[PDB]
């Protein structure tokens, strides 16, 4: 991934 | 805050 969030 | 990121 490495993107964070949430969702 | 309360959301995430990262920007
Ligand atoms: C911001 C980030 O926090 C840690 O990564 C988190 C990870 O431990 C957790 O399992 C997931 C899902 O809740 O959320 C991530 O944000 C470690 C990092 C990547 N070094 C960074 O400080
Ligand atoms: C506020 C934030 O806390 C840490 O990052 C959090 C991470 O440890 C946690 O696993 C996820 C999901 O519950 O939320 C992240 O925000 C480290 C940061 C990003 N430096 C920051 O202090």
């Amino acid at each position: 991934x490495x993107n964070x969030x949430y969702x």
